[PDB]
């Protein structure tokens, strides 16, 4: 049967899209299996792909920060993960045939996690997971903010989609936006 391990090791080999001749390190996310927030971003950046870990950039680094200070949580009390799990060429968006090569991937963690609360952190996996869900998906700025409840199997699971915080590095406004984002998150989090 599946476990987060064995995703971790088909991933940290995989060769099943053309991402793969590109990385230094897959990245197969991490964190708590049990987490109640699961935080699902775009694909792996430079720093990202030289530790093989997720969100360990300066938007690795506030998305720690708003964590803690936030949500008042450790990262190893969260699960963080990838819609994409290589990093793209030039830094580029994943291409579709791309993203239908590894979600998979992400489908079996969510399978397996069971999240109370699926964050999804910019358009990219926002669309991937709005599409899952059946969800209709315009855009990140019109659908940021608000929580949707995904049915899922026996479970439902609160989707709240915001800006991928590297949006958030250099634009105050954003910032701000985002903070007021992961406090609804934690409201959402505590609430029965
Ligand atoms: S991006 Fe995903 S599917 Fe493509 S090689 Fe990397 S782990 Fe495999």
């Amino acid at each position: 049967m599946d476990s987060l391990e064995k995703i971790k090791e088909e991933v940290i080999s995989c060769k099943k899209c053309k991402l793969w001749q590109f990385r230094t390190n897959a990245v197969p996310g991490e964190g708590y299996p049990k987490a109640e927030i699961m935080f699902v971003g775009e694909a792996p950046g430079e720093n990202e792909d030289k530790e093989g870990r997720p969100f360990v950039g300066a938007a690795g680094k506030l998305l720690t920060q708003m964590i803690k200070e936030i949500l008042g949580l450790e990262r190893d009390q969260v699960f963080i993960t990838n819609v994409v799990k290589c990093r793209p060429p030039n830094n580029r968006d994943p291409e579709e045939d791309e993203i239908t090569a590894c979600s998979p991937y992400l489908d079996r963690q969510i399978d397996i996690i069971m999240p109370k609360i699926i964050v999804t952190l910019g358009r990219h996996s926002t669309k991937y997971i709005f599409s899952k869900m059946g969800e209709n998906f315009s855009s990140i700025t019109k659908v940021r903010g608000k929580s949707y409840v995904w049915k899922y199997k026996e479970k439902e699971i609160i989707v709240f989609p915001t800006y991928h915080p590297a949006a958030a590095l250099y634009n105050p406004n954003l910032r701000k936006i985002l903070e007021e984002d992961f406090k609804k998150i934690r409201e959402l989090a505590i609430t029965p």
